[PDB]
């Protein structure tokens, strides 16, 4: 679009004191016409940034100056204490009256919930070169995180469930590819791609270039999700469509935490019970943990309290300073965010989805602003909490068991180092192991008599630590529906007649009811894919076979070939699916 005249205007503007981007036009002709195609392209690139960032590149640079000055100082709050509105969730593995009440109320609320998945990252830091949502939740079925979230959402919210996936330049095309390949049909899905922002080569906010001579770009953070939604349309605003359709809540989830499908119904139920406009999903926190703390804050002695996440790195600094004169007192936020939709939209409309920003440069050496790598401005999706004043809104946190938090974020190497420090591994191995264990704890809670050893069955990361997998029991969304305890009880109506040996594998797909079963081995039971069809009922079943086993990937891993994939290598073991009985119909 941009005219030759506007590009010249921007070029000159960027050369003025306070912006000082003269280095960009190093060795250029005096007018636009005289400029070549590269040059005209770089200027156009600077120009079009206006349709991507408030105030375009000039304002980006000013914001940079302001933030670089800010982060050179010592962050600190005048006041910091426990959030007033904190609520304890009942255990996920005890079927009490309260848990039943919360799950059923929360599950009803899922019918009027909008879901948002932030998935703008690759899993390279894990040793995985593909998109994180293509990681399998477990390798028994190999169900991807993407399919896991979407099928659950379509199960609890119906086929036409409103669903947003935020992607980035890194993940976007592969996300679309995965959607297509999995044959997922989600009529009201919106894939919204965040744009990358320019980078600063130095502490004076001079823009960085790559080797090609083009402007360097990096992600602006998960904070982008709110503005992407604010600007999205179907042509009325996206959120208008949701409100008018009767939707009442909106939930934000991250890319590799399968626990969200359990915590969410409870958070919704509690949000309603306690009239919460924003509800942070939390867990008891360990002092050495890369998750934020939910705190009541007063930035300056003048301001009103604000309930907000204080990122781990920042609380590592504020903590160490001042006071007015075995977990953290304050909850750890896992970034499953639950909102009342009307309140969310109000704040969204007011802010245009813009949340406070920050910059966090990595320095070449200890104490001079020579960047090790170019820095850019970032934002966090949870910082939208800062737009909810205590006067007008109720922002709180729900505390769940730590076990319900199951992210896959660390490589095997990192996990080994973390485990040595007594910290959580949060790697692919413990993610998969935790998923299987979660199913077992949920099933035992409704009376399924599962007897199994607590000992690890395989060791990973050079014998650093072990996990166990068996017994493996995976029920799909047609079988288990929402996964509530009541829903599980529909699959096992007489659980005391179901005897699954500790070494067994049970995979259930479609409309299945298991009344009685003795299983010593691996079994797949399939029923109708239609949730409304007549169930396949299993009675007096006895199945014995060699079943499955698991073993570690050996250190002697070089080879012309092997069928080990990155997916295998990042968890350090492989299931051997030796035998399998199938009961169809
Ligand atoms: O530009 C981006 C960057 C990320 N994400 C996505 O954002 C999500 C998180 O990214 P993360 O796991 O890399 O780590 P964080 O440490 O930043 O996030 C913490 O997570 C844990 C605590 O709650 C803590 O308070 C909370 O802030 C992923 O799904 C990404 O795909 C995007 O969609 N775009």
């Amino acid at each position: 679009n941009p005219s030759n005249s506007n590009l010249q205007a921007l070029r000159e503007e960027l050369c003025t004191p306070g912006l000082d981007q003269g280095h960009l036009f190093e060795g250029w002709p005096e007018t636009v016409d005289e400029c070549n195609e590269r040059q005209i392209a770089l200027l156009t690139d600077l120009y079009m940034f206006s349709n991507m960032y408030p105030g375009g590149v000039a304002q980006y640079i000013r914001n940079g100056h302001e933030l670089l000055a800010r982060e050179s100082e010592e962050v600190d709050f005048a006041a910091l204490e426990m959030p007033p509105l904190i609520f304890e969730a009942p255990s996920l593995h005890r079927r009490t009256a309260e848990r039943t009440a919360l799950e059923n109320a929360g599950t009803a609320m899922l019918c009027k919930t909008v879901f948002v998945l932030v998935a703008g990252g690759l899993g390279e830091r894990l040793g995985y070169s593909s998109i994180k949502v293509s990681l399998p939740v477990e390798t028994a079925t190999n169900t991807t995180y993407l399919a896991y979230y979407l099928r659950w959402a379509q199960r609890v919210g119906g086929k036409e469930v409103p669903f947003v996936i935020m992607t980035s330049d890194d993940t976007h095309d592969r996300t679309l590819q995965l959607l297509r390949e999995l044959q997922l049909e989600v009529p009201n899905l919106h894939v919204l791609k965040q744009g990358q922002v320019f980078c600063f080569a130095d502490s004076a906010a001079h823009l960085a270039l790559d080797e090609t001579g083009k402007l360097l770009r990096k992600p602006h953070g998960h904070g982008d999700v709110h503005s992407l939604i604010y600007n999205a349309t179907v042509a009325q605003p996206l959120v208008n469509d949701w409100l008018a359709a009767g939707y009442e809540s909106i939930v934000f989830i991250q890319d590799t935490n399968a626990g969200a499908t359990i915590t969410i119904p409870i958070s919704l139920a509690l949000s309603a019970e306690h009239s919460l406009d924003m509800n942070f999903t939390c867990i008891p926190r360990v002092p050495k943990e890369p998750i934020g703390l939910l705190c009541r804050t007063k930035k300056n002695s003048g301001d009103p309290w604000l309930v907000a996440n204080v990122e781990y790195n920042v609380f590592a600094e504020v903590s160490r300073a001042l006071n007015k004169d075995g977990f953290s007192p304050f909850p750890g936020s896992v970034n499953t965010l639950v909102f009342k939709l009307s309140s969310y939209v109000d704040r969204l409309r007011e802010s245009h989805g813009i949340v406070p920003e920050f910059i966090n440069p990595k320095y070449s050496d200890e104490t001079r602003r020579s960047f090790k790598k170019p820095a850019r401005i970032e934002s966090l999706m949870q910082d939208i909490a800062l737009l909810f004043s205590e006067d007008d809104y109720r922002v709180g946190g729900t505390v769940f068991e730590r076990f319900s938090y199951q992210p896959v974020k660390n490589s095997l190497e990192e996990a080994a180092g973390l485990v040595a420090q007594g910290n959580g591994a949060y790697c692919a191995a413990t993610g998969e192991a935790a998923f299987y264990e979660l199913q077992r704890r949920r099933l035992k809670a409704i009376g399924l008599p599962l007897f199994y050893s607590s000992q690890p069955e395989v060791t990973v990361a050079k014998d650093a630590f072990g996990v166990r997998l068996f017994p493996i029991i995976v029920l799909d969304t047609v079988c288990a529906s929402s996964g509530s305890l009541d829903d599980l009880a529909r699959v096992f109506p007489t659980p005391e007649k179901v005897h699954i040996d500790q070494h067994s594998t049970l995979i259930v797909e479609g409309r299945v009811i298991i009344e009685s079963l003795e299983l010593y081995g691996a079994l797949t039971i399939r029923g109708p894919t239609d949730s409304m069809a007549l169930p396949h009922v299993v009675r007096n079943a006895v199945v014995r076979n060699a079943g499955w086993s698991v073993h570690a990937i050996l250190s002697l891993c070089a080879g012309r070939d092997s069928r080990l994939s990155e997916v295998d290598r990042i968890r350090g073991f492989v299931l051997k699916k030796t035998a399998m009985a199938v009961m169809d119909c």
